[PDB]
């Protein structure tokens, strides 16, 4: 349903909808701030659906999902050229750990998607961005600061949920939507066991397949070098609809954020590089147009930012409080901001494609292809530019 080969994923993620990101939804977490006091303010999905208790997390939530993508939004991104969207989902759609305060009610929102996106041409990734105990830590695995993944039984449990997901939408009634089930989003691999790890991935690539299903399995990279993953899962061994999904970005540490405007281009192009000396398909499946960490709680809940010395000992470089709002954005940020998309479309672009972070924020103009798109600081056409062939690629 998809040519890997000749064709090129123009996509987004749904982020923020079945898997609640304070970043990005802010005014689901505000209402527990104490004035400027945020150490009340629940910090993840668990955290909140926990606090507020099974009956309001579900009339919350319910209002959410059934309102922060619709099917409009499938008819403007289809509009805008895109032909494909990534969907997050947690495992707690599927399945609850004994106890866990997360409530269900994400799959019927999931599958009027499928739908949307089969009306509007758009093909999917189904992702599994959320595993029993935590991938990563990250407050968009649903439990911040925990790395139990591969404790106790919940790599098991997160591959029951796979086989869910592979036998509801690997099958006969999706493929012509359903281009790929990605078996788990930053599994983060400096933390965990790979050994285990791939064994995780091949027993997923492997049940997927048992199912009688064609659809590709979408490796994350697991934060590994480039390369890495070459020589798993691989034609040689009989295993094939595999791409690797690399995720990219230049906030999350101090030292990638002091790089000058010049250098930061000379990264994305040199990902471009590097992914194309890959042996699988590969797509870049989040990335943003963010030269800061200054949208409020993107490293979580209670947490300041980087790029103003407020954040991991980073050292000072700039205020956020001017970053916050694209009205307010020199044109000099402007400028960087434009050349550092059209300078990520080219290298991911030149291999599978690539898949922004995301559709759409609150108020995190960074992390917005719509607000980006409005402003005139994302492509559109996507192909359009500004300052074109800063890669050279040939
Ligand atoms: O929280 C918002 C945003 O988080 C994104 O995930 C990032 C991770 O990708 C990131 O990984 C870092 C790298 O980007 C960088 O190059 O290297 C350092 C190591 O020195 C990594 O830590 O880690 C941060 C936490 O620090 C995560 O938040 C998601 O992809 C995005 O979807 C999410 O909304
Ligand atoms: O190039 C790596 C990808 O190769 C795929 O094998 C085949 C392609 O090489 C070929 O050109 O097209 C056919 C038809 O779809 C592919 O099977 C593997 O299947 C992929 O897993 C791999 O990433
Ligand atoms: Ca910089």
């Amino acid at each position: 349903a998809w040519d890997y080969d000749n064709n090129v994923i123009r996509g987004v993620n749904l982020g923020g909808w079945f898997v609640l990101e304070p970043y990005m939804t802010p005014s689901l977490f505000e209402p527990f701030q104490n004035g400027n006091d945020q150490s009340g303010v629940p910090v993840d999905e668990y955290h909140w659906t926990q606090t507020l208790g099974k009956e309001a997390a579900l009339r919350i939530l319910q209002k959410h999902w059934s309102t922060w993508i619709t099917e409009q939004d499938f008819k403007q991104i289809s509009n805008l050229g895109l032909n494909f969207v990534r969907i997050p989902i947690g495992y707690w759609a599927f399945q609850l750990l004994d106890n866990d305060p997360y409530v269900q009610g994400q799959v019927q929102y999931l599958e009027k998607a499928l739908g949307w996106a089969r009306k509007n041409n758009i093909r999917v990734w189904i992702d599994l961005h959320g595993a029993p105990g935590s991938q990563n830590g990250f407050d968009n695995s649903g439990l911040r600061d925990s790395y139990n993944f591969q404790n106790g039984d919940n790599t098991q449990v997160t591959l029951n949920v796979l086989n869910t997901i592979f036998k509801k939408y690997g099958g006969n009634e999706y493929s012509d939507v359903v281009i790929g089930i990605e078996l788990l989003n930053e599994p983060l691999g400096p933390v965990l066991n790979m050994d285990k790890l791939k064994q995780f991935f091949l027993d997923g690539y492997n049940s997927l397949r048992q199912t009688g299903s064609v659809t590709p399995v979408i490796i994350h990279d697991a934060a590994q070098v480039f390369g890495y993953w070459n020589n798993f899962l691989t034609v040689a061994e009989g295993q094939w609809n595999v791409v690797v999904d690399h995720h990219h970005y230049q906030v999350f540490s101090g030292g990638e954020l002091s790089r000058n405007i010049n250098d930061h281009i000379s990264v994305a192009c040199n990902w471009g590089w590097d992914a194309k000396k890959e042996s699988h398909w590969n797509v870049a499946g989040s990335w943003s147009a963010a030269l800061t960490d200054c949208a409020k709680w993107l490293n979580g809940v209670n947490r300041g930012a980087r790029y103003e010395g407020a954040y991991d000992n980073a050292p000072y470089i700039g205020s956020c409080q001017p970053l916050l709002d694209i009205s307010q954005w020199s044109d000099e940020h402007k400028t960087d901001t434009r050349r550092y998309i059209e300078a990520q479309l080219d290298a991911f672009e030149y291999t599978g494609g690539w898949v922004f972070w995301s559709w759409k924020t609150e108020n995190a103009p960074e992390w917005s292809f719509q607000t980006l798109t409005y402003n005139g600081l994302f492509p559109q056409p996507v192909t359009d530019r500004q300052f074109p062939n800063q890669c050279g690629f040939h």
